[PDB]
């Protein structure tokens, strides 16, 4: 098909992601995709961008990468897919182990699953499954902090901030969950008290607190200081409420450790990871959990865990995983993230002079331009092309998660760009 | 990796489907081609047939050359990019594909990475649907009892309570409306029961949703395709969406590309997944009628506010596209029908069998239910040594074989069937 064919097509009858269909947008084909770069269709000619977003914070060595082309190559020449009911494989036994070693610690056991989405539900059934087999079915309900982000799943949907996240229309049907008040920037003990506060009102109802450890992401890419997971692993402690970190977003050193726990130093009873897991080669996700979560949730009457995606420990999926984290693990990683950190917080520096931005702030190899509007794509969008970079804001933020392997060069391109995406919002 | 060491970390580290970590053995796997699967038995490498079809996805077998080159292809030029702005020809050419062959009307394409997420989009769907039109009482869903749709909170709602999979689990979801189980034989007293039910509460049903023709994870039962016709009918007259999950009957298992082709019926909105990637990959997908998009995008709400990470995944994509033009370019209905015949001819010495109540074929699903549940301690060794894998469920002795198999494969995959159950009687 010709990108023409392809527009065309994709008009009539594709759905893309939070969009409308007809009067929705009008997405740019891609054609090619190598290393930081896209190669894009841009006025029925292609030009090479760079991929700022990493195709939404997964392509962590880029795309095309040798040694992850090789891992996959090399599994589909002996098994695509197997069942893993009743059968077991060696990408599922690696990954396992290089997960349970690399994880904060604790967290022995590994559930695998298709999306992270999935491995959300997946951590709830555990934290619910657990209390069921304790004789507690009435810890039931979830807290988490207000500007949260969990998927798209309708029980993933009910800890989504209930009034600014985008699944707030639905609020209506939707789990009522607990929700304490937006996690501040700065440590303040006062605020750790009232969540404790809130929580003990409401502990015999709750199976778990469900927070993302120091980058909200998807709800306002909002840092917030480490030693509130240190409270917060406290307090689940003392009034034996299990806690669960979603680092769908936050893993594979995207937040600059190797997960964003890790700057707690905190291990929570159930972790979840996906996205940069299979180095954003293939659909994967995980829930992980300690021994006693796996053990518990199948004593007094509870049973075994009646979850079985039809594809869950996919051999193919598997082994680029497998590939991505020795990559990772193989090379300077904490070096590299820093590097890119100083490149982004250098570059962005000025954008804070801008009439219309009211923030900038970096954590590892992540950079947010904070904005006093929301930000128009139609500009926004063409105006990075331009400018050699695809970068997609969302919300009042233009914001980039590049690819690590991404050159300081690249990197003041990428934020070159987002400095000028963000004048164009201000006039 | 050995695998002793395989097993190893499997048993220390590894949660298993549907089971209980450190008291349930898993069979070490190490190739898979064509319709044979390599596994460890006993230190031995030995080769077995995949009677289950990787929990029924790998229709064309295992590392199929034209589904492995489409692969190859396209990890070549571009491995993924985010569906958020972009679009892509493995997405284009996929979309087309499904509209054009999936019942009459479907004609919007919403991608995903699993069969439960896209049932929860459906819903989402449905429920956006009737907020479109001033209508947000309708937020319930119907469905018989004896189904499955998944594994995730909302698709585990509509399983059946009584004795589904997720049946312990009733007190937590939501509370959704079940008619009784629909029978094998067309009973037009069934379809006008469902009807006065239905009526009672059409106000408040976002959609009727349910598997056409086979029943798969809730029991491998087969009811006439009259039934889906009165659905549709029923549907139409109340004004409720009808759902079909077409993810484990979808690309020519039941006979008919689609077992909605049966009836000769369209729903508005309809899942597929599982054998969509000709078992390679997770992909699955949601398509609706224009009315149920339009209908979705002209309300307050606007935007379908959902979109997965891997969205449109490009090598998930290709290699469906193969997958789905490897089926077409061929006489499938005709190998469905031989396959059929050789389940039918392979199983009828099952029915005398002590411990069998019933034996059933419908295309290429082969059933033999037995009067108590099937022991796997027993079942899969026997089978093994038969060189077949199956795995049981419930009190059922089944299997979903790819399409390529040979007719001498059947006969050993239902021999190995039919001992099973002996042994079950025993
Ligand atoms: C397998 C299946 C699903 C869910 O598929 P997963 O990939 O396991 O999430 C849903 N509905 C039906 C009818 C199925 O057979
Ligand atoms: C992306 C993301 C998810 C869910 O991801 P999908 O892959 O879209 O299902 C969940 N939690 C967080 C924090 C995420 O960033
Ligand atoms: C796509 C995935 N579900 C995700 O969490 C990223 C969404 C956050 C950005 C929203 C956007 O780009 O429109
Ligand atoms: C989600 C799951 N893979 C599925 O739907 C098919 C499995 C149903 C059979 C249950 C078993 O084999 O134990």
């Amino acid at each position: 098909l010709t990108p023409e064919q392809i527009i065309a097509v994709d008009g009539a009858h594709l759905w893309h992601p939070y969009s409308s269909i007809g009067r929705e947008v009008s997405p740019v084909v891609a054609v090619a995709a190598h290393g930081a770069w896209l190669t894009l269709i841009r006025d029925g000619q292609p030009i090479e961008v760079l991929d700022a977003m990493s195709s939404w914070w997964t392509a962590i060595h880029g795309h095309g990468h040798p040694a992850l082309d090789q891992a996959l190559t090399t599994q589909l020449r002996v098994m695509n897919h197997v069942m893993f009911g009743g059968l077991t494989h060696e990408p599922a036994a690696r990954l396992a182990k290089l997960l349970v070693d690399i994880t904060p610690a604790g967290l022995d056991t590994v559930f695998f699953s298709d999306s992270g989405s999935v491995s959300v539900e997946v951590a709830a059934k555990m934290a619910l499954q657990y209390w069921r087999g304790r004789g507690l079915p009435g810890k039931r309900r979830l807290m988490t902090w207000r500007g949260g982000y969990h998927g798209d799943t309708f029980l993933a949907m009910s800890i989504c901030d209930p009034h600014g996240g985008m699944h707030s229309l639905w609020t209506d049907v939707l789990a009522a969950q607990v929700f304490a008040p937006q996690v501040p920037r700065d440590y303040d003990p006062a605020y750790s008290a009232a969540f404790e506060a809130q929580l003990a009102q409401h502990a015999g109802e709750l199976a778990a607190v469900v927070v993302e450890p120091v980058v909200q992401g998807a709800g306002g890419m909002r840092f917030h200081d480490p030693r509130y997971l240190h409270d917060l692993r406290d307090i689940c402690r003392r009034y034996e409420v299990l806690l669960i970190f979603d680092e769908i977003a936050t893993g594979f050193g995207r937040t600059g450790a190797l997960f964003a726990a890790d700057h707690a130093g905190v291990s929570p009873d159930i972790m979840c990871v996906g996205k940069a897991l299979t180095g954003g080669y293939l659909s994967l996700a995980a829930t992980l959990c300690t021994a006693d979560v796996a053990h518990t949730i199948s004593a007094g009457a509870a049973g075994a865990l009646m979850h079985g995606p039809t594809f869950m420990a996919n051999p193919l999926a598997c082994a680029v995983s497998v590939a991505s984290v020795e990559l990772l693990l193989g090379q300077d990683w904490r070096t590299r993230i820093t590097e890119l950190a100083a490149g982004l917080t250098a570059g962005l520096d000025t954008a804070r002079a801008l009439p219309a931005v009211t923030d900038v702030r970096v954590c590892g190899a992540i950079g947010v331009i904070e904005c006093d509007r929301p930000v128009d794509l139609a500009v926004a969008t063409p105006a990075a092309l331009d400018r050699g970079v695809w970068l997609r804001p969302f919300r009042n933020l233009v914001y980039a998660m590049p690819p690590y392997i991404c050159t300081p060069a690249e990197i003041t391109q990428i934020t070159s760009a987002m400095v000028e995406v963000a004048r164009l919002v201000g006039s």
